[PDB]
């Protein structure tokens, strides 16, 4: 599925992701739109072997299992695979593990170089929430 931007911004909040853990939902909007571009099949191998899934990019080096990463953890308890639902609830509550974990959303790459300290708030500038 490819969400639309509000669409995304409104389940996610649904969800509970707004100002969890401190972070509005601005922040979560931004690190989906440049992790994935809004599509929940996105997929993209790293470096180390491990892949990332879905609409927030999870990895496999330590939050889910796709049977191909070995020695990696799958602290999240799911399959890799459930990540790229059109249904993000997987997704959302992984997320809510990796954010509390002690680095924030310093753990999205695409967040700590495109969204943090920008007016994240903009990403959701137009949507009744
Ligand atoms: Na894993």
């Amino acid at each position: 599925k490819v969400f639309g931007r509000c669409e995304l911004a409104a389940a996610m909040k649904r969800h509970g992701l707004d100002n969890y853990r401190g972070y509005s939902l601005g922040n979560w909007v931004c690190a989906a739109k440049f992790e994935s571009n809004f599509n929940t099949q996105a997929t993209n191998r790293n470096t180390d072997g491990s892949t990332d899934y879905g609409i927030l990019q999870i990895n496999s080096r330590w939050w889910c299992n796709d049977g191909r990463t070995p020695g990696s953890r799958n602290l999240c308890n799911i399959p890799c695979s459930a990540l790229l639902s059109s249904d993000i609830t997987a997704s959302v509550n992984c997320a809510k593990k990796i954010v509390s974990d002690g680095n924030g959303m310093n753990a999205w790459v695409a967040w700590r170089n495109r969204c943090k300290g920008t007016d994240v708030q903009a990403w959701i500038r137009g949507c009744r929430l």
